[PDB]
């Protein structure tokens, strides 16, 4: 009876964690998302962005997703300082699987930013958006069977680094970003074997803290510039006040959310060809985490006018 509630609980816990990687596969970074966006000359700009990736934790737990963005905003000229204000909507498509689960999960995201970059290198960055995901999981033990159910979740962002430069072509650059958000619970009830079984959880927020360092060599001519960059950072939460519920005939058992946190490894560049066009470019990947990122590309483009 014990085993059984010890495989319960990992089985419960396994399946419900897709909820936080749809979650996590939403949080990125300045350059992740915008590219590069000193010293721009446009009032204007309109960008895309496309990451792909995979990743992996036990119980034979592995995903990989497709995340779409695209954006517009203005940029407002001040002494110094560089202000873009803007929209953003996002697409999601992802797959997980586990030994004893898999299914997919479509996601649709909006939201609202402010970067900020100053001419003394540093820069602020917010954001704020909600995501609606749609799930559809099948399960291979307790006859839970397959379920479809929606989820949305807010985010709230701050980031801020500054960006020095060691020569006029190379520079070091500081990180930090915290990442607040919401993740909406939901409910399975099911009859198996002629029982009553349950299996629910609460709405929670997860935060999300960053901490990391970039450093870039960048070469150019007339007209064009391109950047060769490398990341090193710590990625971690500071809240798990999630929890899952199971109910059964004998009794209730409650599962406490847990801290995951791992390093992240990234490598890139940032291009620039005459002036309107940007691209971004960068390989990522994570070790030391319960979750790990195995590996993911992620690829955006900036035209400014
Ligand atoms: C920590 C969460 C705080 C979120 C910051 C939001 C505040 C800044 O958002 C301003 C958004 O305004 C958009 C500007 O209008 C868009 C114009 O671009 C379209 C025309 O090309
Ligand atoms: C969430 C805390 C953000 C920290 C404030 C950052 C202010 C940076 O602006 C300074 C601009 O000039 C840099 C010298
Ligand atoms: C500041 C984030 C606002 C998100 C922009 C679109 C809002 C969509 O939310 C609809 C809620 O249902
Ligand atoms: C700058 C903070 C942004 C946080 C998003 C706003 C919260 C949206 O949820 C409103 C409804 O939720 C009810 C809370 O319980
Ligand atoms: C403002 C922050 C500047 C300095 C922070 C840089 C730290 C980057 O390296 C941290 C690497 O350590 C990762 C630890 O891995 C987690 C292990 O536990 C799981
Ligand atoms: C993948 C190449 C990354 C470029 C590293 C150059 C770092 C220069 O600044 C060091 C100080
Ligand atoms: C080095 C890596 C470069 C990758 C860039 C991929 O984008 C191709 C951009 O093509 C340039 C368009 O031709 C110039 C006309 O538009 C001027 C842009 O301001």
């Amino acid at each position: 009876h014990h085993h059984a509630n010890k495989e319960a609980t990992r089985n419960a816990a396994a399946l419900f964690s897709v909820d936080y990687k749809a979650f996590l596969n939403e949080v990125a970074n300045l350059n992740k998302r915008m590219g590069d966006l000193r010293d721009i000359n446009g009032e204007a700009g309109a960008w895309a962005r496309i990451m792909s990736g995979t990743g992996s934790a036990s119980g034979g737990f592995s995903d990989n997703y497709t995340h779409v963005q695209v954006g517009v905003d203005k940029k407002h000229e001040l002494d110094g300082l560089d202000l873009f204000t803007g929209f953003t909507v996002t697409h999601t498509d992802s797959s997980a699987s586990a030994d004893v689960f898999s299914g997919k999960t479509k996601s649709v995201g909006a939201g609202l930013y402010a970067s900020a970059m100053f001419d003394s290198g540093a820069y602020i960055d917010l954001i704020g958006k909600y995501v609606h995901h749609d799930n559809e999981y099948t399960a291979t033990f307790a006859g839970l069977g397959t379920r479809d159910y929606s989820t949305h979740s807010w985010y709230a962002g701050a980031e801020a680094g500054y960006r020095y430069h060691v020569t006029e072509d190379a520079w070091i650059e500081p990180q930090a970003e915290l990442v607040y958000g919401s993740v909406s619970g939901k409910q399975f009830a099911w009859k198996d074997q002629g029982m009553h079984l349950s299996m629910k959880d609460k709405d929670y927020n997860p935060l999300i803290g960053r901490t990391g360092v970039d450093v870039g060599k960048s070469f150019s001519g007339k007209d064009w510039k391109v950047t060769a960059r490398a990341g090193l950072g710590y990625q971690f939460d500071l809240l798990a006040n999630g929890e899952t519920v199971l109910r059964d005939a004998s009794g209730e058992k409650r599962i406490k959310g847990e801290k995951d946190s791992r390093m992240l490894m990234s490598v890139g560049l940032n291009a620039e060809i005459r002036d309107n066009v940007r691209f971004g470019l960068e390989f990522e990947k994570s070790a030391f985490g319960k979750y790990n990122v195995d590996n993911a590309v992620n690829a955006n483009f900036r035209y400014s006018f």
